[PDB]
């Protein structure tokens, strides 16, 4: 019967007990082949030689077109437009009008009224939403990200990475010739066999590299090209059971909760979005636990987005972010697990006697939902913070993950992560029978390095 | 340049040194989602409610026609023809002329002059060497399995399974009533959503059920008809990460090493056989190490094919067979990995000081090559054995792997496996850097049953 997220919550009880136990499955990332090596040396060359990181199928593309397309951006991003000319990427971070991250993507600047969104359904359904309503002179051509169980795949564009140490040997192999290592996010274009491909600036782990991207058709002859230019440097690709294990060492936090379940501002918003949306359908997952849907919402200083915040045009939610004071936010950080509790979490799954074991960890990835959201505790046992995505570097052999904490707490803190959902588990569908494990994990530094 | 087997061999150097650094990377099950809910509850729910299996992408069909087709068969397996008629399936398993394990396959006799061959590439080859070269009046189609990274899939059938303690219940409520259970691997008929579908008798944890198949066009009728019906009773599909897992508990050892690789008598095969063959390409990992790939094969009595054999028709290797003392061959075995080991093997990732970790254990799947090839040790350091398959059971809460060992050795001996490869590991893209651990394992039945 419902056809739009306002009639779910209407009918779907208290939201936050709809979310953390909806039935969708787990968060996928599609497509791409598990693993091309394994997921151990795969990450290892991120760190070590050089990787080809296949980008194509697990983002939403929204291609904005027109006269309105640069206001329709300034006016709902928190990120300065002034100076914003075209070859030049930003990280576009939406606010609601009460000042809570909708989600992130980012949107190419390819020429004079032509703009690409990249990046997950909850900005791009934003963007969609106001080219609809808001009365924008703008077209909008919407990619969906591929089918993530399709079992019998197009896109309009490919997009790849080249990362690593030895990325910018392969990249200028590929150029023929030295290739300027432009400002970062800054774009231009290189040789790949013989076709002119469109660049952005990037890199990781301490080394420069570039996102390229073109036309679906030219995808095999740059890959190809590519893989074979590489195998001087090491270069390997990297499947999708690695890949998004990288940003624990990035320290991006993929996935915050769209902050528009509540709000009288938001109810037609709530009202435009389908049924079968990301965000009526998606699930919350981990120890926290409020029955307020908005205690799981993040505003832009808390997960790292502070410094694009520029009073300096109009946007949705100036207001409630020129109110906040930003020296008294949650912070963004890393938390390095304890090993020992690490080993006593995989060990309980080979005891034979035990009435429960502790929540199944998976590696490299250990999320179980779409949003993640595990309290952080401090000695006295009260929530200091908000954990968002786990899993496990073998660069590090160390679990990790990316949470939001009191902005008072020193790095080297050893606060705990609640790990596992309470009474056995909640109703999803990827979680196993399990009870609860408070682990230790001292607070580190984001990027991740190593702390004490 | 090599455009067969014959060719890669006489290139290649030693062949067991060639086959255990293969650069192919891992062997997969393609196309089917890693998972539907999560790899413990699917095989979970194979032991306690019920699971839809896809088996439509991973094996390899050969449709075979003709006057000569039943002797074709007859010619080239150990398996009684005596009395075989339509409406009946075997596990055909053919040796080579000097009694080696090609490999298997289920064999169905759907009418006069027609059987279809389903199972892994080895057993497929060689029935179509034999039709091609050897002057049978037969007609064969081959559908290949689906391709293991696709990335943008059609059979000519899909093939599932419906198992678990309340599958019949499920097979009933689909037929509209009562369903005779026939003897095991008998042929006949149900209805599915008005569809008259053929059967096939199957079973596994002890409780019956049927494998199902149809052209591929009704696939999806077929598959949402199942899960619609099988919600009363909880049915859940299964993906195709723990789908695998499944044969560790049934004892069926899918990846014998096909035994083709030496003897005067199968040149002509390795000349046809193409240098991309799974054969020629695919590799073979563990611990166990011989400078003779001879070491590396098995005859039909050491993985539980004994019982098949049948001396009443003349077949390829019958001679070989005739000469072998059944009451002193290897037996297959269930090894019961120690579940201190296992602690201590996961334990040794999340170790920052250690030089080396223990081979990466994945779960519920273990297997890092095409064919697995661990030695099984006795107390005095002695080989015994070789473990052939290895993972994990969340209905036991054990590790196991399936192995053959010398038929001297009891049920309930601790031996032990040596888990990981020598010298920090072959070459082969699915190993990481590792050293060695002798894995405390005991002696258990086939299936598998808790021992002691």
């Amino acid at each position: 019967a419902p056809t739009n997220l306002e009639q779910v919550l209407a009918a779907g009880g208290n939201t936050v007990e709809m979310l953390r136990n909806s039935q969708i499955g787990a968060y996928v990332y599609p497509v791409v082949a598990p693993e091309f090596s394994n997921w151990r040396t795969e990450q290892w060359a991120w760190r070590n030689s050089a990787v080809l990181f296949d980008q194509t199928h697990h983002m939403v593309d929204l291609y904005i077109r027109g006269k309105d397309a640069l206001k329709l951006l300034s006016d709902t991003m928190i990120n300065s437009p002034k100076g914003w000319e075209p070859n030049k990427a930003k990280q576009y971070v939406p606010v609601t009008p009460y000042g809570h991250v909708i989600g992130d993507g980012i949107i190419f600047y390819l020429a004079e009224e032509e703009f690409v969104y990249v990046g997950r359904a909850p900005a791009a359904n934003w963007l969609m939403y106001h080219a609809q309503t808001g009365g924008y002179n703008v077209d909008i051509v919407h990619d969906d990200r591929s089918p993530s169980r399709p079992m019998g795949v197009q896109r309009i564009s490919w997009r790849f990475q080249i990362q690593g140490p030895k990325a910018w040997d392969v990249i200028e192999k590929l150029h023929g010739g030295t290739l300027e290592k432009l400002k970062f996010f800054n774009m231009a274009e290189m040789n790949i066999a013989g076709m002119k491909i469109r660049t952005l600036r990037h890199g990781m782990a301490g080394a420069p590299g570039l996102e390229i991207w073109g036309p679906y058709e030219t995808q095999e002859k740059a890959r190809n090209a590519i893989l074979e230019a590489g195998k001087e440097f090491g270069l390997i690709p990297v499947g999708s059971r690695a890949y998004p294990s990288n940003t624990l060492e990035s320290g991006w936090i993929p996935s915050p909760l769209p902050a528009i379940y509540t709000g009288d501002k938001l109810k037609a918003y709530r009202e435009w979005l389908p049924a079968n949306s990301y965000e009526a359908s998606g699930a919350i997952g981990g120890s926290f636990v409020s029955s307020n849907i908005e205690d799981y919402y993040v505003n832009p200083y808390e997960i790292g987005y502070g410094p694009f915040v520029k009073f300096d045009h109009d946007f949705i939610g100036r207001d409630a972010l020129e109110a906040i004071d930003p020296a008294t936010q949650r912070k963004k950080v890393t938390l390095a697990w304890n090993g020992d509790d690490m080993a006593k979490i995989y060990a309980s799954l080979f005891d034979t006697e035990a009435d429960a074991h502790y929540k199944f960890f998976d590696l490299p990835l250990a999320n179980y939902a779409n949003t993640n959201a595990d309290a952080v505790l401090d000695a006295a046992g009260n929530v200091v913070g908000m954990s968002m995505f786990t899993g496990y570097s073998y660069n590090e052999k160390r679990a990790l993950s990316l949470a939001t904490i009191d902005h008072e707490i020193p790095v080297g803190t050893e606060l705990t992560v609640l790990w596992g959902e309470e009474n056995g588990g909640t109703r999803k569908t990827t979680v196993e029978p399990h009870k609860q494990m408070a682990v230790r994990a001292v607070v580190s530094p984001v990027p991740y390095s190593v702390t004490a």
